[PDB]
């Protein structure tokens, strides 16, 4: 999502 390249995403 917009947790940069790291999940969750």
């Amino acid at each position: 999502x917009a947790a940069x390249l790291l999940l969750p995403x």
